């Protein structure tokens, strides 16, 4: 029932869900400015113009953080804000705000968990195809260079990317996230640049960097299991594995792209010259895992590409947005443990989304959000006790943010955001995970 005594409890953010001041201090456009004022693409019509205001208010933000009694805190630093063009001058303007804000954790005894792309690709680098250009992954590496000189006297902590499966197969082939494209072939080749300027980025920053760093990268994995074990829903659970977590745990492990899905992808499949592939495979000392929710797969031959839809399962628990599966973080994790190199780990975000509301009495009464965090914490213990290097945990969110293509409409927070007042207040959660973390 015991985590290590030096164990790191977070919670995590990401810039754009939360900073608005959207055009302060020189901050550039970025895609998901172009993105969410695009009509129709964000589900309420809300934009990140506002946000939390926490380029404003990122002291309430600590206060937060200290009231919860975490020892660490998750964000990512905005592309736009420190280069503007994308590729150009720095604006030290940019890089000072968050210098002040690293000094503001630090006073409040907070460490800092950087992750330095975190979606907000500045929309001139779009403009000249974005993650479909390898300009872009040199550039990137050019950026992660600039913030590590300045912030990496303080900083130890870094990650390149999150959730490059997202910023390629959402961004570029489903079109769902910024910047909206449909298209297989620019999904996978900007899967390949991405995994590229992460490899790009990790040499630079060490070259870079006033002292040792800590550089990882933060994937989400999604444990995949057939429905039954025809040969056909195997195939179909392996395919989904494929698509989601092998094809960027292989290249980052030096195993090169897997074989069973570049048969697959076949023409569409992105040229690696053994090269990039050898900078892929920068070494890494610590990996993020953000973890969510199963795949139970049963074989789609009629429907898109990989070919395998979900099969529901009506009683397990549900969140507004997802299946409920606590057991999964333990099947990853001891996959991650046995069969893959990267070690220790960190689970750098785990959360739900419910419809809260605020009752009568002022609190939050998000029981399910209390069980949610209750059995997940459960199964880490578990892996811990089968060897599994864990080093932390990041609650995701610190608060009720811009949720991408879903607007304002879906609640993540540990804390509740009027987003007409921006108060923020301690959901029952929140007070629950204090209160576990103090007993640790």
């Amino acid at each position: 029932e015991r985590f290590p005594a030096d164990f790191v409890w977070g919670a995590a953010t990401a810039a754009y869900q939360i900073e608005g001041a959207v055009r302060e201090d020189g901050r550039g456009v970025s895609i998901w400015d172009t993105f969410s004022h695009t009509p129709g693409k964000i589900a309420d019509g809300t934009t990140g113009d506002v946000a939390c205001d926490s380029y404003h208010r990122y002291g309430e933000d600590i206060g937060l953080l200290n009231a919860l009694g975490m020892n660490a805190y998750r964000f990512s630093i905005a592309w736009p804000r420190i280069v503007p063009l994308g590729a150009g001058p720095i604006n030290q303007a940019g890089l000072d705000h968050y210098s002040r804000m690293v000094d503001a954790l630090l006073g409040a005894g907070l460490q800092p968990f950087v992750t330095l792309y975190h979606w907000d690709l500045p929309q001139p680098l779009e403009d000249r195809l974005g993650w479909g250009s390898r300009a872009t992954a040199t550039v990137f590496a050019e950026y992660a260079d600039i913030v590590v000189r300045q912030l990496g006297d303080r900083v130890t902590h870094w990650a390149t990317l999150n959730e490059p499966w997202c910023s390629a197969m959402l961004g570029y082939y489903l079109g769902v996230h910024a910047p909206g494209h449909t298209d297989l072939k620019r999904g996978l080749e900007a899967s390949h640049n991405l995994l590229l300027g992460h490899g790009l980025a990790v040499q630079a920053m060490r070259a870079a960097a006033p002292q040792p760093l800590q550089i990882g990268i933060v994937l989400n994995l999604t444990p995949t299991y057939p429905a039954s074990d025809s040969p056909e829903d195997v195939a179909a659970a392996r395919r989904f594995d494929g698509f989601v977590n092998r094809w960027f745990l292989d290249p980052l492990a030096g195993r090169g792209y897997p074989q069973d899905m570049l048969d697959y992808y076949g023409a569409a499949a992105p040229q690696a010259n053994p090269e990039d592939l050898t900078q892929i495979a920068a070494p890494l000392d610590w990996l993020g895992v953000n973890y969510y929710e199963r795949m139970r797969a049963v074989d789609a031959p009629d429907a898109s590409l990989p070919q395998a839809q979900r099969l529901d399962d009506p009683d397990l628990p549900h969140t507004a947005d997802r299946e409920v599966y606590p057991e999964g973080l333990y099947d990853i994790l001891l996959r991650l443990h046995n069969d893959y190199p990267f070690r220790p780990l960190y689970i750098t975000e785990n959360g739900c989304a419910l419809h809260d509301e605020i009752a009568e009495d002022g609190g939050i009464h998000d029981g399910q959000r209390q069980a949610f965090f209750e059995a997940h914490l459960a199964q880490l213990q578990r892996a811990l006790a089968a060897g599994v290097p864990l080093k932390g945990y990041f609650a995701w969110s610190l608060l009720d943010n811009f949720e991408w293509a879903m607007g304002l409409s879906m609640r993540y927070g540990i804390c509740y955001t009027n987003f007409e007042t921006l108060e923020r207040r301690i959901k029952d959660s929140g007070y629950w995970l204090r209160d576990f973390i103090a007993g640790q």
